[PDB]
């Protein structure tokens, strides 16, 4: 998109001190990582999924059972969910240019909730942050238990720790922006 | 076997008028057909059993379901079963003849009645039992080109194709027809004896 400078710049103008630091983390360390490096790592997620079996359809059900949602698809959804509250406030500030307190605090509160929900979903669904080389599968029509092997498990572990750590930082930065605002009014 | 002439000749001597006809039909038109022709018709029965499927093990269980006992193996068992009552009596005839000489048309006089009559009666029952098994197990005497199979692990119903069904049908009809002829010949020998003693 050739208008990225305009929309990012528009958010940049209508932002506080920390809010400008938060924007550089979301765009440079999260959007670019998901676009230039991570999206190609997951290219052959199912094509290079190898199962030690002769059963037709066993590979399809086993990959589906262990990867109900791809990692890169989860991060694409999370990025969009933590992007609407910031832009909606930014558009409202532009329209205003009082009531801004109840929107700016709400957007920060919503972003923290969204970021913690996705991180929780990542942990519970994928039983940790480490991808295993071998998955044992016993769903129909696979006979007994079938051994299957994941494509690039180590590459995916490095990029998932990187994304989780950055999201953890975004939680901390949004907490301080609440602490800065909380002491102004109710303290 | 090199002693076939010996045993066939020995059985031939110790037999009645009709019983010698029964020997030719048994050996020429049942044993020779089974050995010379029939056995190699069934040689590739499972090798070219073809099933339209990708499921491992489906071919194994579908062939087993539809051919629990092979036709030629069924005929081999039947031939052995209907040969012993004839050979045992023929051996007993030699012993009876041995006793008289130690003191060539076979005639039944004394205890030979209850052995010969039983041997004829057993061979009729053995042949009918095998003919009944052939009909019941294979739902008739015609092999089908296509069999539909749904035993585990085959998914839903699988189409499978038999090797040389027409040639197998031709030899099945031939073996059953000859077996029925042997039954008719055996019943006549019962009729010949049944009017001598009890009539």
């Amino acid at each position: 998109w050739g208008t990225l400078q305009t929309i990012l710049g528009g958010v940049n103008k209508h932002s506080t001190s920390i809010g400008k630091i938060w924007l550089t983390v979301l765009f440079i360390f999260r959007i670019m990582i998901l676009v230039v490096a991570a999206k190609e790592v997951w290219g052959d997620e199912q094509a290079d999924f190898v199962c030690n079996t002769l059963q037709p359809g066993c590979k399809n059900v086993c990959y589906d059972h262990y990867f109900p949602i791809s990692h890169i698809r989860l991060w694409a959804l999370q990025l969009i969910f933590v992007s609407t509250p910031a832009l909606l406030v930014a558009m409202h500030v532009a329209y205003r240019r009082g009531s801004l307190w109840w929107t700016y605090t709400s957007s920060i509160f919503f972003r923290v909730i969204f970021e913690a929900a996705f991180m929780y979903v990542f942990y519970v669904m994928y039983d940790g942050f480490s991808m295993q080389r071998l998955v044992k599968c016993n769903a129909w029509p696979c006979p007994n238990t079938v051994d299957c092997f994941v494509s690039r498990p180590t590459e995916k572990t490095v990029f998932t720790v990187f994304m989780i750590a950055v999201s953890g930082i975004c939680i901390l930065l949004n907490v301080t922006e609440l602490c800065y605002l909380l002491i102004r009014y109710c303290s």
